[PDB]
C-alpha cells in the first residue's frame, strides 16, 4: 500500500463500476482512507483518461493538494470516514435502481437475505439537501451509523467497506436489491419480507 | 478544427452512442455547426461503414453538397442552431426511455437534481408533426428556446450543447432521467419532485 | 450470390442477432429464398460452432438434403415465402418483448411512426397452435398477407424482408416497439396512438 | 472425462453464466456428479481468478478434500443429486428475475411452451429456510422430484440436467420465463396460460 498502488486501484474501481452499469456519464467517485485523510478522484478529468498522478489527497482538515480539484462529493466521503472508523473505502454513484428507490424516499426492507450484508434489516434513505453542503454531510453521517450503505434521496447511493473490492461489491449488491424491490413493488405492496428473527440468524451467521 | 477532424469526431459520436444503447438500428444522426451552416451524417450509409468523406455539409440556406444525401432529420438540426445561438452540436435519437415518455406526451419534471443540466426544472415534449416538414421544425424551435434538450412526441429525443462530448453526455443523462421517471411512475403518481426553489439553487450553483 | 456466400451471411445474421439480444439460448433460426425453395439453419448444432457446410437446403416440396436436419421451424418459413412473394429472407426469434406482448395476445398499435415499417398501422399476433404443424403454418400465412412481421401468441416473432440485413433490422425495430408498448402500457391503457390518417402519410412518404 | 477436464468445464460455466447476466458479484456456484459424490466450486476465491486446482471434490458422505472450502451451497447440490438420479450437473444462482418471482413466492405457470423444458407445466418455488441447513436441503429435494429447476423463495434459482451445457442453458431459459412472467404480470393478473392438454402435447413431442 503505497500511494500509487492505491491510486491505480481507485481507477480500476472506476472502470470496473462502469463495466457493471453502476456508473453512467461519470456520475460517481471513489475514495480510500490514507494517512490522516483520504485519496479521492478529482473533478472534471473524464474516467477513461485518468492516471495515478491525478488522484488527489485531501488531508483530515479539508486541505487538498494544490494544483488539483477534488471531486465535488468529497465532503460526504470524509463524513463517511469519521462516522465509521472501520470504513477504508467509499464508493459513490447514481446507479439507476438505487436512485429511483431514493426518489420514492424509501428504505429497501428485508426482501432477501443479502440485506444483512449492509449490517442490518434494511438499506436506509438520507433526506435530500443541496449537494456539497454541511447538512448533506450530516444526513449521510446519521445514516451510516449502523449501516454500511445508504440511499441519498433524489440523488444516488453511497457504500462503504474495509477495501475497494468489498465496497465495489456492496454497491453492486445494493443495486440488485433495489431492482428486486422496484420490480416486485410494481406487482404488489407491501412486498413480502423476511422477519427480524430470520434476519437475526443471518447476521449472526455472517 | 478542420472539416476532417470534425467528421471523425461526428462518427466517433455515432459509435459511442451505439455503445451506450442510445442508438438502435441506425435511428439517430449527429451534427456540428460549421462555417455558415453545419456538418451532418448522411442518410443510408450504415453507421459501422462510415468515413469522413461521407459527412455532408448543408450550408445556411439548405443547399447541400451535390453527390451526398444529408440525413432526413437535417431540418430540425438547422432549427436547433437558429433557435440557440450557443449550440454547436446536435444529437438526435430514439433512445427507448425518452421515446416511451414522449409517447405518453409528458415532460419529465424535477425528480432529480440533474434535471437542471438542461437549463431548467423540466425536459419538455414537442407535439407530433410529420417528420421532415416545416411545422416539426417550428415545434422543436419553441421547445429549445429555454431548454437544451427536448422530447419529440411519438418520436424521440434531440439534445444540444457546446460540443459533441457534452451533447452526447446530455443525451445520455436525459435517458437516465426518462427511465427513472417511468420506473418510479409505475409505482406512484405523481412522482415526488424537488421544488422550484431547490432547483433554483442547483441552477445557480452550476 | 453463391450458396456459400448466403450460408456465411445466414450465420452472420445469427451472431448479429445474438449480439443485439434478439436471440437467447439458440431459440431463433434464419432463412433465405434459394433456387426453388430456401436455405435454413439446421437443428441442434449450437450457433457459435456453425459453418457454411451445415446450412441445409429444403427444396420447394419439403424435401431436405439427406444428412442434415433442418431447423424445426422450417414449416412456417416456407409459409412465409409462399405467402409473400416479395420476401427473400425470414428471421425467427423469441425476443423477450415481442413474446411478452404475444403472451398478452395483442397487436402493437401505432404508438410510434416506425410502425409503418412493417407495412401498415399495427403488428399483429397469430393465434397459438402446436409448433411445427399444418395449422400454425396457416396462421402465420394469414398474418403476413398484409404485414411484414407478426407476433406468434405464447411463442415469439417472425419478420420478413428483401434481404437479411433488412429482415434482421425489422426484427430489431419490432422489438423496440414491443418494449415501448409494454412500458408505456404499465402506466396507462389505452396507450396513445397516431391516427390512421397520420400513418397514411407515413406509409406514402416511405 | 478426467477430473481436470470437468474442472475446466465447471469454470467455463462460471464465466459463461457471468457473461449472460445470470451471475452477479459471485453469487452462484456450479457442480458436476463425480465418482461417489461431486465436484464443486469453492468458497471465497473470486470467479475470475479460478483454476482446476481449486475445484473441490466433496465425497458422498459430505467429506471434503482437506485444504479447500467447498461453496456454502454444497448441501443442496447433494440434495439435488440424491433427489434426481438422472442429474449430472447442478447450477445455482440469484439471477434477478427468478429471485423477484421467488420473492413473491410464486410458481411460473405455462405462459409459454418452453415451460415444458423443466419437465411439466410450471416452475415451482421452495419455501424459505436458513441457508445451509437440513430443512433447506429437504425443500429443494421435494421440489426437484418432478421438476428439473426450482425457485428458492427470498433467495434464487437451482437448475439441473444431464450436463453443464444443458444445465446452464436451462438456468437461462428459466430466467427468460421469469421475466416474461413479471413483465406481463405488471399489466394483467392472471396472465394467460397454455392449457394442461396443450402442454401435454408439448411434453410428448419433446
Ligand atoms: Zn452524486
Ligand atoms: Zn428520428
Ligand atoms: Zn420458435
Ligand atoms: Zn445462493
Amino acid at each position: 500500500m503505497e500511494r500509487n498502488k492505491l491510486a491505480r486501484q481507485i481507477i480500476d474501481t472506476c472502470l470496473e463500476m462502469t463495466r457493471l452499469g453502476l456508473n453512467q456519464g461519470t456520475a460517481g467517485n471513489v475514495s480510500v482512507r490514507y494517512q490522516d485523510g483520504m485519496l479521492i478522484t478529482p473533478t472534471g478529468i473524464p474516467y477513461e483518461k485518468l492516471t495515478e498522478s491525478h488522484i488527489v489527497f485531501i488531508d483530515g482538515n479539508g486541505k487538498h493538494e494544490e494544483g488539483k480539484l477534488p471531486s465535488s462529493s468529497w465532503r460526504f466521503h470524509m463524513a463517511a470516514y469519521q462516522s465509521r472508523p472501520d470504513a477504508n473505502a467509499v464508493v459513490h454513484n447514481h446507479a439507476v435502481h438505487c436512485t429511483a428507490v431514493s426518489i420514492l424516499n424509501r428504505s429497501i426492507p428485508a426482501i432477501h437475505y443479502m440485506i444483512a450484508a449492509a449490517g442490518g434489516n434494511s438499506i436506509p434513505c438520507a433526506p435530500y439537501a443541496t449537494f456539497g453542503t454541511r447538512e448533506l454531510s450530516e444526513h449521510v453521517a446519521l445514516a451510516l451509523k449502523n449501516r454500511k450503505a445508504t440511499l441519498l434521496q433524489h440523488h444516488g447511493l453511497i457504500a462503504c467497506e474495509v477495501n475497494l473490492e468489498k465496497a465495489l461489491w456492496l454497491a453492486h449488491e445494493v443495486e440488485v436489491l433495489a431492482q428486486l424491490y422496484l420490480t416486485t413493488l410494481a406487482i404488489t405492496d407491501p412486498v413480502p419480507v423476511l422477519s427480524d428473527e430470520e434476519i437475526a440468524v443471518v447476521l449472526e451467521k455472517f
